[PDB]
């Protein structure tokens, strides 16, 4: 039952302990019935001096700061995640790879700016009425949680999303797409390439969901960069990720020496099987991210929607 | 859900407090041995909300835990079980500066910074004695020592086990330590604390019967041998009378002695059927002659 907190790196040790306190601490503030205003302009502050005392792993001063932490549990809530669930997937075992996830492959953990704190907090009262309009079912970043870490005086900034990848399957391709950029030859030639734009239409790969998935995604996009228009923002990518049903079959084979393409929707909320009629067997999971940065942010909506919508059947 | 919610906030934080530190140390393996640092060491954590939680707690307090290690192993050598005190400092306020826990299972007083001092003077001594002793002893069992700081002013708590039984109504109370008697004041209140001398004045006795006694007698002579070996004076002997048939006007005198640790049933040739309550306490304020003193006037009295 006996929570160590032991990580590679100090910092993801505080990380632990911070969300696993303040998870705690949320267990005993009941619900509300809404939000108020002031719980968007709320925050928990706590610091640690400890002296000769359980230094094994953690620091002996360090500080957590959460942000808005009514919102992000009503978020967590509104997205289908348990508290539970996310304080463990964070604290049973450190997350690993500033980039990170969960040991169970369940949420992404990225290191920010100030400045993207603030672009966060501009929108984040809008951001909740849309996720709340939509019931959740949205290609946006599903933002978990918001926290800063002071560790040896230096500030850290982190925000926890779900990730779009599914937990378990194997992703075998990745692309990042928004001119026209595509990957270095330093990218192109590492362990999992993130191949941007130009290389997608180079390799000419098509995505084959079938019609009535292809409609559902497609209206859910437009609703979704439609909303990022409106708030003023640009810049962000839609992520996709290719999973080989048939190579994953071998593979878990393969290592044996020494269901196949079945995923569940609650889970990895961005996956889709492909079309029954389809030339190999595969497995998709497409999300927009990257959308705390701030030419045009309308053309921006435009020419983002049509780019995507000529890259399935 | 623990709200937290308390008579005056100062209650509250103590209540987040051992909370805290007690969730905090159930995640602190249990180390083989103690050592010398855990006797320096401590729990500092400082809160500020903002716009959040403010229900029942401060949004800006601090709370400090003395020797977190120490007083958990005393805990256990006390036969407390950590969730058990957590859960009596936790599930409801505590209540009546001198408190104890909804439950009245524990004591909470209110000291000084030089209390504070002389409690880690003699904690290793006092420890080992604890150890050497198995527990059964006549002294304060110490659970935790605690600094409180709302706004801005720090607050300082030791919190023992009580002397009287959490569930008994006690009926008279004698404070015995030169000579010391009861004010008119003191003594017009609903339950004095008649200092030595009015209680030989009053020809109360109590019989305990021999072998009772006798074990009992051993074990005070060893606390105060102690607490003379560290130079220790001005300590009292607190004691309680409970009359079981006042209190008729489950069960009558029933008590558990694994949760009353200092009670005894009256030996069957008494007056009256009574319990009584016997510990020596205020043992932080720093000759030695006292001891014996005090040990031959607790001598005739069973
Ligand atoms: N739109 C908006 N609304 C807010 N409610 C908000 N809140 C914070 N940001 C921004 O990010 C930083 C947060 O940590 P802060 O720096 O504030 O944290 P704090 O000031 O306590 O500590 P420091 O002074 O030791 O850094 C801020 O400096 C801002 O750049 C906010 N932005
Ligand atoms: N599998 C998965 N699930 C998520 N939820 C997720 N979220 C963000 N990524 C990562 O965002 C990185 C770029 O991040 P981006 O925002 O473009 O910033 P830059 O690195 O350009 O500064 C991409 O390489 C993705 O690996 C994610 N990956």
């Amino acid at each position: 039952k006996v929570k160590l907190f032991r990580a590679s790196e100090p910092i993801l040790s505080v990380l632990m302990w911070g969300v696993n306190h303040t998870i705690n601490e949320l267990s005993n503030v009941p619900v509300p019935v809404m939000l108020m205003p002031d719980d968007f302009k709320a925050y928990s502050k706590i610091k640690v001096d400890n002296h000769l005392f359980n230094k094994e792993n953690l620091p002996s001063r360090f500080k957590f700061k959460e942000y808005c932490p009514m919102v992000f549990r009503n978020l967590r809530e509104r997205f289908g995640i348990d508290d539970q669930d996310y304080q463990n997937s964070v604290t049973r075992s450190a997350p690993i790879n500033r980039f990170l996830t969960t040991y169970d492959r369940r949420f992404v953990i990225k290191t920010v700016s100030s400045e993207d704190v603030a672009e966060m907090h501009n929108i984040l009262k809008k951001y909740h009425q849309f996720i709340v309009e939509c019931h959740g079912n949205t290609l946006l970043p599903q933002f978990l949680g918001m926290y800063r870490l002071t560790v040896d005086g230096v500030e850290t900034y982190m925000v926890v999303t779900r990730n779009v990848f599914s937990h378990r399957l194997t992703v075998h391709r990745k692309y990042d797409l928004k001119v026209a950029r595509e990957a270095s030859d330093k990218e192109k030639a590492k362990d999992l390439p993130t191949f941007k734009d130009n290389d997608f239409l180079n390799e000419g790969q098509k995505l084959h969901v079938g019609e009535e998935s292809k409609k559902n995604f497609l209206e859910k996009l437009k609703r979704d960069v439609e909303f990022l228009a409106q708030l003023k923002i640009m810049d962000y990518s839609l992520l996709v990720g290719i999973h080989d049903v048939d190579r994953a079959e071998q593979e878990e084979m393969e290592v044996e020496e020494r269901g196949p393409g079945e995923f569940d929707p609650s889970v990895d909320v961005y996956a889709m099987k492909s079309h029954e009629s389809s030339p190999k067997k595969e497995v998709y999971f497409m999300a927009i991210i990257d959308i705390l940065t701030p030419v045009n942010p309308e053309q921006y909506s435009k020419r983002f929607n049509e780019f995507m919508s000529n890259i399935l059947t």
